[PDB]
Order: C-alpha cells, then structure tokens, then sequence
C-alpha cells in the first residue's frame, strides 16, 4: 500500500511536469540549465485548471486495474474524458503509459518523446489543444459540454466485463443533458451489459465564476444524487489529512461494489456507485499572481502566467513551479528513460487503461445480415408496417448488434410489428395490464431525444448498429450534438488505425402535412437541412414513394458505412406506384424516377434520351404527399387539354454533393438530360423551398426553376386545406403549370377559373362539414407497375 | 369550507361536461333527447387524460384568487398550461368566467355559447386542437414540451405581485430542459420579484407506457426535490377526499408564500414550495372497452371510444359517461343560463386568473430610451467593448424594463463593461476574492442555454426587454425552441387585440474564425440560417463591419418590434474603415456599402451608379474577418494590375425578404445596377455558402457568383492558415479572381504562380515559427473614413 502509494504519487507528479511543459516551454525541457525568456513559447495557448484532477483520476485507474489483473478479474477499466479543454494531461497519462508510442513511433518514453509531446501541442501541425480522434481510445470529444453520462452509457450496452470512468465537470453538469441521463439506470440492465462509474470534478468554478454545484453542501448533493438511481460517496481536498488515501480508498470501494454486483442476480433495482471529488482549481500551481487569487479560483481557467516571455517574476514563479516537481528524482537523466519505478507500477500492455478491447471498433465490428426482402402488398401502402416487419426480421437474424431507440413514439408511429421480436427495456414494475416491458429488451424509450442521441453515438462508436426513430418537428432537438458526431468522422477520416463503423440512421416519421391531432406545433421540416448542410461526404436523405421504395432505401442504408441517414415517409394510407425491382433499380440509379406521360413510356436509364422529343412543362416533386398532389394535377391536365407534353419525376435520395446518393450522383449533364435548359420546371418539396433551393443553386438555369414548398402555414383542418393553405394542392399545381406554359392567361384563363372553383368549391365542403369532399377521397390514381 | 367546496365540484363537474362535449358532440349538447349516431363528429380529435387534473388545478386556483381578495391582498394569481394537448378543459375554464366572452361576443356564457364551443373545436375554422395566442392569457403554446419552467421564471422577473401557477406533466419532467431549470431558483431573488408555482401532473403513464417519475416511489421524489431546492408535497387521488387534501395544499402554499413575500427576515437562501399530485390518468371517464384498461392506463391519452359512430355499445357507454355529470342541477334548460351558485364561486372581475394584469403585454409595454451614441477611439477597432459601453449606457437609462443574459461568457466576449453599472444575479454567498455578485442584480448566468431562452422569452412576452450573447458554436444548442417562439409571433399577426412587443436579441461573438485556444469543435456557423429560414416576416442577420457598425446595428435592433435579430462580430482588434457614426448610419438605410477603386468614389445612392462604364469584376464579403482578407486582395490587385475595374461590395444585413432589412429590402432591379448582369462576382461570406446561395437564388443571374465561405476545416492554429484552409485567403481571392476575369490561363500565369508561392511561404513561416509573418502581421491597409 505504502510502495503502491508512492508510486501513484510520482506517476502524479511526472504528469503534471509533462503537462506544465507541454503548456509553456518550446526548449530547456529538462531544466538543466536556469529558464530565460528564450524557452518560452510565444503564444501561451491551453488550460490548466482541470488537469489535476484529470491526473489524479487515471493514476488511481492504472493502479486500480492493476490490483484487479492480480486478482484476476475480467474486468477491464476504460476512461472517458468529458472537459476536452484537459487534453494535455490526459496527453500526459498516455506517454508514460505507451500506448501512444504504439500509435506513433516518435512519441517513445525517452528524452526525445518528451521533446516531441512538449514542443509539438498547440503548434500548427502538431497536437490539438482539445480531445480528437488522432487519440488512441477516444470516442467523445469534449468540445461542447454534455453529452458524456449517454454516450458512456450507449458504449456500456452489449459488453459485459466493462467499466467505463467518466469525468463530468460540475459547470458542464448545469446543462440539460447530463441533468437529464441521471435517470439511464433505469433502463439498462448492468448485469448483462456493464456498469458506468461517474466522477464529478467539483472544482467549483466555471470561466469566470462559481458554479450551481459548487454552492451546494454536502448535504444537498447527497439528496440530489440518491434522489435518482446512484450511491454517492465525497471526498474533498479542503479537509482531507492525505487526499490520494482517499480517492483509492474510495475507488477500491466502488470497483469491490462492482464485483459484487456482477457475481450474482438481485430481483429488484440496481444504485450503481458514483464519486464525486472536491478539490482546489488548479491545485499544485501558482498560488497568487499581482495580488489575485490562483489557485482556488477561476482565475486558474486558462494559463495563468500571461507575461511569462517578458516579465521577470513571472518568469520566476514559472521555474519555481515546473522545479517544485523534482523531476531529477522521477527520470534518469544519464540514460534518458525513466527509473525502474515506472515498470513496476504500470500492468502488462494487454490490460493497460488505453489499449481496452471492449472499447475498440476494430475488434468488435462485424457485418450486418440482411433478411431477403419480402415485397408484400395489400390494396394500400403502409409503408411504415413493413418497415417494422423488415426490421423485425433484421432483429431476428442479429441477435447481438443491433439495437432500436425511440422517444415513447413506436406505435404512434406505425412501427410496433418490431415487438413481434423483442421488447422495450424496463428494470422497474411492471403492471399486469402493462405489454412490451422486459429486463433484457433490445429497445430504449425515453421522452429525451439527448439522451437516445448519446446512446445511439456511443453504441455505433463503439462498433455496432443502431437506428433511431422520431417524429420530424422534434428533430431538430438534437441537430447540434449531431453535427459534432459528424466532425470526428471527419477527422476520422484522417486517421489509418480507425477502421469502418455503422451508418448514423435516423427514421423520422408522421410529417406536418398529416398531423390530425394537433396544429402548426408539429410541423418543422428543417433537421434534414442541418443534415444536407455539412460538406466532408456526409448527409443522405431517402425520400421514399411507397412501402416499396421504403423497404429498398431501409435496405439501402443498412449497407452504407461511415456516414449518417435519414429516412422520412408518411404512415397513412397511400397509393401504390413502383415495384420491388423498378424501385431497386431506382435506388441503384441515384433514386430518380422519370416518366413521359404523352406516349406512356418509364425511363430508367438516362441514355437514349431523345434530343428532338422533349417535354413542354416538368412536374417534379419530393416526398409522398407533393407526389400524390403531382400526379393528380397531371391526370387532370392529361383529362383536360392533352396538347403539351408532360414529363413526371421523382427524387428518392438527395446528398450534399447533388441530386442522388454519394455512391452514385447526378452529374451536371445528366441534369440537362433529365431537365430541358429552358422548360419551366414546377417542383413541390416536402420541406423547406431554400433547401432545396441551396441544392439547385450548382445546377443549370435556376431562374426557370419554381419551388413550393411548406411556406409555414397551416392548423388543425383537413389534409387537403392543408395542402392548398401552403399553394401545394393539386389545383394550384395546375394553375401554376398552366400559366408557366406559353402566354397562359390569354388562352389557359377559363381553365384557371374553374380550377380555383373547384379548390374554393372542395375548401367549402371542408370547412361545412369537417371531411373531405367525395370527389378527392374517392380519386382515381395512375400506376406504373 | 363545505359550501365552497361543493362550489369547487360543481365547478369541476361543469368542466368536464364542457371538456367531453367539446371533444366528442356535433349536436344535441344539453342532451334533451337521447343519444343517437347523428349527433357524433365525424372525425373524434383530441386529448382526455391530462384534462381532469387540469380541471382541479383551475377550479381550486379560482378558489384561493377569491379568499385572497376576501383579505385584500396584492398577490395575483396567473396559470401556465405545459400540457398544451390538454387545450379543450383550460377552454371550459375560461368559459364559466367571462374572460372568453370579452373577446368573442358569441362565446357568451349561455346554450349559444355552449353550442359555439362545443361545436367549433378541432373543427376547420374553428378553435384549434392545442394552445395558441387566440387563447386569453396564453404565452406559451406547449407544444414541444420542456419548456415551461424556464418561460414562467422570465416571465416571473421585476412583478413583484405575481405568482404563476404551472402544470408541468410527469413525461415532459424528463425532458432535460425541465430538468436544467429545476435549479434556477438559486439565480432569481422572489423579495423583489415574483413566485413561481410549478406543479406536477403525475398521472403516471406517457402516450404507449409508464413514466420514469411514476416509477419512482414517494420517498426518492421528496429527496430528488429537496436536493434541487424545493419544499414539496404530495397529494394522492386514493385517498378519502382529494378535494379536500388539494385545497389545503393550496392554502398552504399560499399562506407560505404571503408569508416569506412580505416579511423579508430571512437573509440566506429561501426554499419555494411546489406541489405534487397523484392521479389515475383520464379519472372519472371509460372504465373498461373490450377487455382493456382505459382509466389508469395510459390507452386513455388520445380519444378512448375511437368508433363511438358506428358502434352501438361505444354510443352507449359515451351516453352513460356523459350522463354521469348530473348537468341538469348546474343548469337551467329553460332559461339557458347558469344557476346562482357560480356567482358565489367566481371572484370580483379583473381578479380573476385569465384577466391578470401582470401578464398582458398591454398595460404593462414601454418605449426604451435611446442614450447618445459615440464613436470610438483608437487605430484599432474593438467592437465589443464599444457595444458594452453602449449597453451599460442602457442599463443607466432605463432601469426597469432590461437585462441581460449569458452562459458565463461575458468576460470572455469583451462585454465586461456593463459591471459598471449592475452586478450578476446571485442568491448564494459570495466568496471575499469574488466579484460582481449581487442579489439584485441585473444579468443572469447559467451554463444552460435552454435555461437562458426560456428567461428571454418569458421577460420580452411579458411586455419587456432583454439581449442573450453567446458563443457561436453553441448557439444551435436553442435553435428548435427558438423555432417555437417563431411560430407564436406569426399567430400574433393575425390576432387583433394582441399589442406590440420588443424584439428577440442576440449577440453571437467569439467566431470559430479567431477561436484561439480551442480546436474544432468550436465552428458552427449554423445557427443564422436557423434563423433565416423562417418566412413570415421573421429573422433579421447583422453583419458589422467595425466598432462603429457594432453600435449602430446594436441601436437599431432596439428600435425594432415583433421580430428576432441576430448579431454577430468579431472580439480582436481590427482596422476600422468607412464607419464614422454618420457614414455607417447612413449606410444602415439600405445596409449594403459600394465602393469604386479604379476612381476612388463612394456610392450611397443606387440611382447615381453610371451605364457606361462597369467594374470589370465585383469582390464581395460579408463579415469582417473575410472583409479584411477581401480589401487586402484589392490592395494586391490594385498594387499589380490597373487595366482591371474592381468594385468592392460590402454586406451589413440580411433578411428572410431578400438582402438588406424588413423596412428596406434590396430589390431585384438594384441588384442589377449594383452586381453587373455578367461580370463575375466572388464573394466570400462568414458562414456556410449554401446559407448565401439559398438567399441568391432568387436574384440575377447566380450562375456566375462564385461563393466561398466555411469549408467545416480547421484546427488549432495561426488565423492566417484558418483563413487559407477554407479557400478564402487574401491569395485565395486574388487567384480566384486572376482565373475568373482572364479569358486564358496564359496571361496571369506568373502572377497565380507568385502568390501561391507567398501563401506557401506564409503557411510555412506559420508552421515553422508558430506566429505570423511580419508581412501579414504589419499589413496596411485603405480607409474609407
Ligand atoms: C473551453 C470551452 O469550451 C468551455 S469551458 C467552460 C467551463 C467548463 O466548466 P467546468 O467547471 O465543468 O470545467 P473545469 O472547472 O475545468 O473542470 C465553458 C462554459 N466553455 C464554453 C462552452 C459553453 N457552452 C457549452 C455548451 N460548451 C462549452 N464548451
Ligand atoms: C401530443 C404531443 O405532442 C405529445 S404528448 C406526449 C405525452 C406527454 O407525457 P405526459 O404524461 O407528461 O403528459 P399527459 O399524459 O398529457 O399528462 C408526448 C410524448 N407528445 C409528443 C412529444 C414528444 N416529444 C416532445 C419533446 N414533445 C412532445 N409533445
């Protein structure tokens, strides 16, 4: 205990050396010679006040997994770092430890790693002053706060034997989601899946001020943190006679409660342990500074010696402070390498904190077996029913990598056949008239989308499948924390030792064009404007037209690696149009869909494509819905006039390269191809027209190019008031494409007259008696199949 | 007691009669005749389960507004519907009180009224199916749920006479939202302010199953809510009498909060009461239908007899159901008023809940006063700390109707300034080596940025003003609430008894551009296109130039009314240019400045630009970390070759309408004067490009606008090599420019090759050195002034 003592208080101290050195010097690493002004970097970027803990917490992990090797345990500890802003530190713990020396071949523990690790953070082209992928056993990032109590939670699924540490700083737990993951253990099984140890850094200080947490007493924390499903235990540096006795007792304590938690089965809940640790601000460094507090304020934030390069007692206090660590006792400054010291407190490479198996994607990642799609068919389409079936199947055939997450929306949403198969994960009562509650159910509910987004992110990091579903106004809930997600798969992108990892699938469902229930609340289709925006090859969307196409595109995206997807389709009632081998075809051409309609031929090849043949007006459309409007406008303008010819197309998938998906996308030929340069073209989106219209921007001659789109209007009416309130109905569609066709008004006139009569006609009858007129309910619709 | 109690289940009994009515009948609503298939709706929308406890809530909120003004108190009571599906019983609410019938004449309390209510929910044309600002006394609309507490706490500042009673139900508490704002009582004085009353719902079950607050027992709720910083209490519905335990529950709260409000002998940190009530979800209703469970279940969510037309079983359990409220002894069918006793139960008018004076924008909106501006002095420009010396010259002049909010990053914004003349809000001690802490202070800091909207939003639709600053990374962690309040507004336009309100305001500062010590997860400049998508006359984007366009956009934005703005700056120090306090406010009237180099003109008017001669190609920027590069890639070309004509275009604002602001939008024929119908024009813009593109395609002639902004590359590094990774470098532009004018890549070949040869020795200087080369860093550059 005392030699285990010892050793973990060197392993502290050499940390805090590297990562004061690291912050400040450019040369004299060693100290050999006294400091001058010549050894100083010129700009003093990162911070230092959330190190030591940070220190602390690895060194009693390192020692605590050594004690459970000894034993015998198939424990491994993992560590998860939620203040991004500590990189360095952490930086630290991987040098001594070898795990980046396994990475890169310069960072080896001698004199010149420690040359490289210290010059090279901050520099342009050297280490990032925050957490990123280019970290071995990195999954978070850190850079906006929350996000670390789900995604540790998300990782833990599935992988028994496991025990991820996490670091939560008292500012950064004032946020909504981590307020809100308290309540995960409610919902997964540690048993069968792992245990979650949170460490609370209870500095007490946010950038410039005292924090929520830290106002607190001891008392109240206590309350707030058994309140939920936790068991809490203190330790504070203000009071403690030796504050590392402390934290091993109090990590010795929570990992035997693991164990003993693991060996065997309780018939009731589960309070996994939690630490919650007390400590000065920048401990162990400059105390005062030109009469202001340091240490033990916030002050201690960012570098706390700004003038270091030209006032002299800054200067000093700096060698003071690095000195005051005696790293002559610790390194051998003969040979170059550290002291023997080092070997005897570090465990073999196999169970070492960084190298975790369990956390790694490279060997746990496995390929998804996809059931042979079954193309049932009734008399209408339900598109979202054999979404459901063909996800039960896929549950049925992976029984071990794949997981549903859902905000208590699953039979709202049409999507319930899934429980054909497996249930809802539940670990408290269940009521005899209650259905679908397991223990060790494969599907999450809870009204958090954060909290679904984070477990999704950690189970697809960590190297398995996952799909999330939702409604399409609530979305955008959790838009920013999915485009983090998408800059470490840009920066994954970089990295030659990552390897591939399952696609980001989202299932958004029952749009704001059929909300019966409730009004102009939930109707927000701007989540896949978020997703179109990002640029590094990343954003898909699959506009389904039928069950057909939607069960071809939930094929589709099963397949795509790397990547995030998101599929929107409606879950009335719908007419049919395409088969299972025109809409695979479909899909295998980008998701465009062309049709002439004066001589009743389907194209599905963009060659032959006559040059001396060509439509005199385009109707296109996005989405089922401004579909269904599209082809009833060009049956009524086959019935009526029949002189022009009538070109219909429609998009399945769209991308931020283009028109398609990113495997296969229209090019800037094709497009003149499948749109006339100077045809008007009217279009109908699902969502917004400037979404679309961004999209359209890199095409040809956009000025032609009408698009009508959602407009923000509408409340609780019937569906086709809430088509023609947003100029998006079958009439209006009409009247635009025959007023964009030759001179219009001075031909076309009587027709756009008796066109608004009937839509005025059809609004009475909606609003008179509270359903839609017999004429459109009762509607005749084309087919193509 | 006892005759007031009857009064209260009369007056429940009536609301629920009025609530079921409401959701099912289409005639017959007295119930003269028995119940036949005719005189069902056709279409049975709406919500039951969270409707009796709404009704309770109202009912004893009406009877303890009426003893306190038996007393002649000051306090007056408000109620604030989270649940906003639970829309028809608040309606029944405001029936039996004349506050619907001051608005809508025929909603007068009599058979007609009661027909007009009944008939005309959910129906098209009529009331809507959940809350909107048609509704008296609404200022939330509750459709995304979570955000509840947070507008009550806005709302609650600077009226001291105001408690605001809110119903928060069990599945919307595990939004992280409610969960943030659980700990704002530890920010906001209620000496000086007002009280919010949040109560829970507690029904126990969400739409398809149990809540995780249900699940806990009584023991972990009263621990979770001490530990936050309440007094709780709880109410069960199986007990002997729950009328009788709720009201004196209710009188207890009250007689607490009379007690803590107007005595002021505590001087530490106060505890506010709430209230926690337990009930079967849709009581009093459908016990059983074919074997289920619908009473304490959570099949009561929607409507619970869904073929109540065609079956005949339904029709007489509805019959049965609604029979069960004895409407004969509360009514007289003959006369078609209400009996006596509901004018001994209702209170004197205007003390009544859905009239309260506190709430209503009108009454209660003042004009804010506009201090003098002045300019700044000084080489470089310092935007930030000019708009601070401006706010805090506001914060003097009006002292009562604004403040201001941030998530602890005031000091790091350079808007420190305003510490001169008010403090942070701070109901906790106060350490002796910290500072601007006060309990009346005026700026609120919490790292939750829900938290924050939530306050803004509940001060300015009070009839008050408030500014939010923030990072722009962090911004769209509120881009979807946001959305929400968007919506409010656009109902406001066409509501003709709703006053004016002071605009939404926010200050986006620290730009990824000049994000020093963080890496890349501080870039994400999506937050104005959230903003710029809205299409009802809503969102307005500033772009200043310098300190002096700061201060003038920051003083026009507080002239505008029932709109959101957005202003985004830089916080380093920046050459100034053209702006002088009379050029820029000039400018401000159109917000676009144009310059000619070739003669050295300025423009402000558009009629003044000449035919006959034209810029050879236009340079645009939008922002000014870009518009330096832009005037420094002018100064090159000017520098190299004179036989071109470059116009430089400078953008202030943007607009949802087009370019420019609301009150003066660029029109489609200036642009053509001011962009040349076939010259290039490169432009180069702060954030996304497609941002930009959606915005200019609908102008002349986009094929040839070459745009370029950020690329999502970056990390930490010099702000040169920023700039050059994403391609809008002042070499970039000069480049992009030398290949746009020249018809041939043989006749600029030399000059392409020399500038890439200079990026290449900055970027390696940079690389080499970790600072800027002297030629960047002492760059001079033209004014303007
Ligand atoms: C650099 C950065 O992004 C930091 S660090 C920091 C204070 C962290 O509080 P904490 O007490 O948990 O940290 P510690 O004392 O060092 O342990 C803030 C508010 N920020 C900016 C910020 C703002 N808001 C959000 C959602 N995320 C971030 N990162
Ligand atoms: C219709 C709608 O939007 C409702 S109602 C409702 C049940 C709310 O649970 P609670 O028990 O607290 O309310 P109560 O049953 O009425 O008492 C949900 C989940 N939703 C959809 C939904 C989903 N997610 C979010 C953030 N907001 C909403 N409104």
């Amino acid at each position: 205990s005392g030699q285990n003592l010892e050793n973990i208080k060197k392993f502290i101290r050499a940390a805090n050396y590297l990562t004061v050195s690291q912050i400040f010097l450019q040369d004299n690493f060693l100290l050999e010679r006294p400091l001058t002004f010549e050894d100083i970097k010129p700009r003093l970027l990162g911070h230092w006040g959330s190190c030591p803990g940070v220190n602390w917490v690895y060194a009693h992990l390192l020692n605590i997994q050594k004690q459970l090797e000894f034993a015998k345990s198939g424990l491994k500890a993992a560590f998860m770092l939620g203040p991004g802003h500590a990189f360095p530190a952490l930086q630290a713990n991987l040098f001594m430890e070898e795990t980046l020396s396994k990475v890169d071949k310069k960072a080896t523990r001698n004199a010149q790693g420690i040359e490289y690790i210290s010059k090279n953070f901050s520099w342009p082209g050297g280490f990032p002053s925050s957490a990123s992928p280019f970290t071995p056993g990195v999954i978070l990032e850190g850079g906006e706060l929350g996000y670390s109590l789900s995604t540790a939670f998300g990782a833990i699924l599935d992988n028994p034997n496991l025990v991820m540490t996490t670091l939560i700083g008292d500012g950064e737990a004032e946020t909504g989601s981590i307020a809100a993951a308290w309540h995960l253990s409610k919902l997964i099984d540690p048993v069968k899946n792992g245990v979650v140890l949170p460490v609370l850094h209870l500095n007490g200080y946010k950038i410039s001020g005292p924090t929520i947490f830290g106002s607190m007493s001891d008392f109240e924390l206590i309350q707030f943190f058994h309140g939920a499903g936790w068991e809490p235990k203190i330790v504070d540096e203000y009071s403690a006679e030796d504050f590392d006795l402390e934290l091993s007792n109090a990590f010795s304590n929570a990992f035997r409660d693991i164990s003993r938690i693991k060996f065997g089965r309780n018939s009731k809940f589960i309070r996994l342990p939690m630490i919650i640790m007390r400590s000065k601000k920048g401990s162990s460094g400059v105390k005062e500074n030109n009469g202001q507090k340091i240490e033990g304020n916030s002050l201690a934030h960012q570098v706390p010696l700004l003038k270091a390069k030209t006032d002299k007692n800054e200067l000093e206090k700096l060698e003071n402070w690095m000195k005051s660590y005696k790293f002559d006792e610790l390194f051998d400054y003969e040979r170059g390498e550290f002291k023997w010291w080092i070997n005897d407190f570090l465990p073999e490479n196999s169970s070492r904190i960084g190298r975790n198996r369990f956390v790694d994607a490279n060997l746990n990642f496995k390929e998804l077996k996809l059931p042979e799609i079954t193309e049932g068919f009734g008399e209408k389409s339900l598109a979202m029913n054999a979404v459901g079936s063909l996800l039960e199947k896929v549950f049925e055939k992976n029984p071990d990598n794949f997981r549903f997450f859902s905000p208590d929306e699953t039979y709202s949403n049409k999507l319930d056949a899934i429980f054909e198969a497996t249930s809802r994960s539940w670990q408290r009562e269940i009521k005899p008239w209650e259905k679908d509650l397991a223990k060790n159910g494969r599907v999450t509910e809870i009204l958090s989308e954060n909290c679904l987004q984070g477990l999704l992110q950690g189970y697809i990091l960590t190297g398995r499948y996952g799909v999330l579903t939702s409604y399409e106004a609530f979305a955008p809930v959790i838009s920013s924390m999915m485009d983090q997600y998408a800059k470490f798969l840009a920066q994954s992108k970089e990295v030659k030792w990552r390897g591939d990892l399952a696609s980001l699938n989202y299932i958004l469902t029952s749009t704001g064009w059929r909300q019966d229930h409730n009004g102009f609340n939930h109707q927000n289709p701007s989540f896949i404007d978020e997703v179109l925006r990002r640029e590094n090859g990343i954003g898909q969307i699959f506009l389904p037209a039928d069950d057909n196409s939607a069960v071809a595109a939930i094929s589709k995206m099963l397949k795509t690696r790397n990547n995030i997807n998101v599929l929107v389709a409606g879950k009335t009632p719908e007419p049919r149009y395409f088969s299972l081998e025109s809409a695979q075809k479909q899909l295998e051409n980008g998701g465009i869909f062309v049709f002439d309609s004066w001589k009743n031929q389907k194209i599905t090849d963009w060659d032959s494509i006559s040059e001396d043949d060509e439509p005199d007006l385009i109707l296109a459309a996005s989405g089922d819905y401004v579909f269904k409007e599209t082809v009833a406008a060009l049956q009524v303008l086959l019935h009526d006039v029949a002189q022009v010819k009538i070109r219909l197309v429609y998009i399945q998938a769209l991308c931020g390269k283009g028109i398609g998906t990113f495997e296969n996308t229209l090019s800037k030929s094709d497009f003149v191809k499948i749109f006339t340069k100077d045809k008007p073209v009217i279009f109908a989106f699902h969502g917004y027209a400037k979404t679309l219209k961004s999209i359209l921007f890199d095409y040809e001659n956009p000025a032609r190019i009408q698009i009508n789109g959602y407009e923000e209007k509408g409340s609780t009416t019937t569906p086709f008031d809430m088509l023609a309130r947003n100029k998006v109905s079958r009439y209006d569609i009409t009247v635009r494409a025959l007023k964009s066709v030759s001179e219009g008004d001075k031909v076309f006139g009587s027709l756009v007259k008796e066109y608004r009569k009937r839509q005025d006609d059809a609004l009475r009858f909606a609003q008179e008696n509270s359903v839609d007129a017999p004429e459109i309910e009762n509607w005749d619709y084309l087919r193509f199949f």
